[PDB]
């Protein structure tokens, strides 16, 4: 109906007892009640810090929240006890509600020892609270011994917001709740913990990845349970992996390029719970996170309608600063949204109307050409349910002096639709990496996606490593042929120590792939370190790849995360070659994330 999207705060740091509250937890009770759960940080520090679980309760579905009640007590005076990070679980089919939790005393996350002995002091222990009558009363368990089947699993926690109970398949029941351990060889995993008689017994499954962390799983319209986890390797993204099983297992993790994160929590939902398998309901999803990527901030609510491959949908709720968000569904078909302002935690709700709209996810490829042309780019429309649009628009977003227009024929009820960009771009335009939002106007809602116009690039698809002084590739994979990919999260490092190597007079060729007339190149420096940046260069060419002549550019460039320009008067190179003499800060190693020729194709 109309939008509605409304929000109160109810924890403020320092109020109430606490200098710090964070980590938010939200869930409906059996009954309608509202019930949200963070952690009270007398400390303002997670564990092993005496931090206490706590929870207000709403029983006017969220409107009016009743007094701050204690769910598990941190013991501030030794020995030193706490508790923190909580997660609701809902047994939709019994009534039994479970607020996970860490169990610390002398240990946190990183420095947990291996062990199950709920009395050593030196193992972040895992937690849950039980409770049967709704949240009033609850019981303690520790069961850290039922989840750690491997005396590798040194250390652990459970993500925080809210687990979920299967519905679909041969497991319908099923309660799950994600975790994170730090297996034997110090990385860091995805575990789903779960139970199959209603929480008296928690099981562990199979682990995944390398580089998670803090992880959410959903059940999708056929009964298949995705992941979707935050990243430590600090991608920018969030990883996702999928199961199809009951002894849970997720096939291989991929990057999603359509869920920016700052490394950050998020959450993942099913919009109608209780639609049934295969139907269009099931197959709704609601993310939050903090769209930034360098930032915590920019909270925004996206929405899938083909149970997570696309991402049409996206609202910004905070566009200021917002860290953890958790989501709920309300019995009264709106949503529920508890997360962090920055102030401690607060609560939003939100309907659907209020998100925008029209599940009508479109593609428009990415372009290539020189400064001076103009381009058309088709553009393919995938339609939903009560969808026949005769007028939709196409509003574009890039730089002020570029022409772009856009169409699209009408929306037919699930049909694709087709439609074309065309750009044009002056002369004066410096040399590509361009990003364009488009943006479907629609009388029954929005629908938004973005590619790229490259202008003035040499096509890194036909160029090739000619010759690297030095590639580390044994600790990690700093490639020579990382530059030429398009990502700057992936660079090339000089064979770094665990192998003294070779000092700075440091050096890559590419091979451009044919002869080109270039006049210039860019570098991006690594983005997440800054001790193999290059200061001192000079450029080379060649065209019989033995023969270099330069240099035909100096300089030193700065320690810009954006690309650096090294400029020559054109001429033709098949081969072109960069020399480092020396890094910024005068550390030993050389790293490059991205290489750029700028050149006529
Ligand atoms: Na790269």
């Amino acid at each position: 109906g109309e939008p509605l999207y409304t929000e109160q705060d109810l924890a403020v740091n320092g109020r109430e007892g606490f200098p710090n509250y964070r980590i938010p937890a939200l869930t409906v009770t059996p009954d309608g009640d509202l019930l949200a759960s963070y952690d009270g940080r007398p400390t303002g520090i997670d564990a092993p810090g005496p931090n206490s679980i706590l929870q207000r309760r709403s029983t006017d579905g969220g409107r009016t929240w009743g007094e701050q009640q204690v769910v598990s007590a941190g013991q501030t005076t030794a020995p030193i006890k706490g508790f923190s990070d909580p997660s609701y679980l809902v047994d939709r089919e019994t009534g039994t509600i479970f607020n996970f939790h860490v169990y610390s005393q002398r240990q946190g996350f990183a420095g947990s020892r291996p062990g199950t002995d709920p009395a050593d002091p030196n193992v972040l222990h895992a937690n849950v609270a039980t409770s049967t009558d709704g949240g009033l009363t609850w019981s303690h368990r520790t069961i850290t011994a039922d989840i750690t089947p491997d005396p590798g699993w040194r250390s652990r926690f459970a993500a925080s917001g809210e687990g979920i109970q299967l519905r679909y398949g041969p497991h319908a029941g099923r309660l799950i709740q994600q975790y994170t351990i730090i297996n034997a060889a110090g990385a860091f995993q995805a575990v789903s913990v779960y139970s199959d008689d209603h929480g008296r017994t928690w099981r562990a499954g199979e682990a995944v990845g390398v580089g998670m962390d803090e992880n959410k799983t959903v059940e999708l319209s056929d009964g298949r349970v995705l992941l979707n986890s935050r990243d430590s390797a600090r991608s920018g993204y969030r990883k996702v992996a999928v199961s199809t099983d009951g002894g849970h297992s997720y096939g291989p993790v991929t990057i999603d390029r359509d869920l920016p994160d700052p490394t950050n929590n998020a959450s993942i939902i099913r919009a109608f719970p209780d639609a049934p398998a295969g139907s269009a309901r099931a197959k709704v999803l609601l993310f939050s996170n903090a769209a930034s990527q360098t930032s915590r901030s920019q909270g925004t609510i996206r929405m899938s309608c083909d149970d997570g491959q696309t991402w049409p949908v996206s609202k910004v709720f905070q566009p200021g600063s917002m860290s953890y968000s958790t989501l709920t569904a309300l019995p009264d078909g709106t949503y529920g949204l508890l997360y962090e302002p920055g102030t401690g935690i607060r609560y939003a709700n939100f309907n659907l109307a209020w998100l925008g709209g029209i599940c009508a996810p479109f593609t428009i490829p990415d372009v290539a050409l020189e400064p001076g042309q103009q381009v058309t780019v088709p553009v393919a429309v995938t339609n939903q349910s009560g969808i026949a649009v005769p007028k939709p628009s196409l509003q574009l977003d890039a730089s002020p002096d570029w022409q772009v227009q856009g169409s699209v024929e009408p929306l037919m009820p699930g049909r694709q639709a087709k439609g074309q960009v065309t750009i044009t771009v002056p002369a004066g335009t410096t040399p590509g990496r361009y990003r364009v939002g488009a943006t479907l106007r629609t009388s029954a809602g929005n629908a938004s996606t973005t590619f790229t116009v490259t202008v003035g690039l040499l096509d890194q698809a036909r160029m090739s490593i000619a010759d690297v002084d030095s590639e580390e590739t044994a600790r990690e994979d700093g490639r020579a042929s990382n530059v030429i990919d398009g990502n700057p999260s992936t660079f090339w490092h000089t064979e770094w120590s665990r192998a003294d190597a070779p000092g700075y007079p440091h050096r890559i060729s590419l091979d451009l792939g044919g002869t080109h007339t270039i006049s210039g190149l860019q570098y991006t420096r690594r983005q997440n370190s800054a001790n193999e940046q290059v200061a001192d260069y000079e450029i080379y060419t060649s065209l019989n790849g033995t023969t270099w002549d330069g240099p035909v550019a100096s300089g030193r460039f700065t320690t810009s995360l954006a690309p650096q320009r090294a400029v020559f008067p054109a001429r033709d190179a098949r081969y072109i070659r960069l020399v480092a003499l020396s890094e910024q800060t005068g550390h030993k190693y050389a790293a490059v994330a991205e290489l750029e020729v700028e050149g006529q194709r």
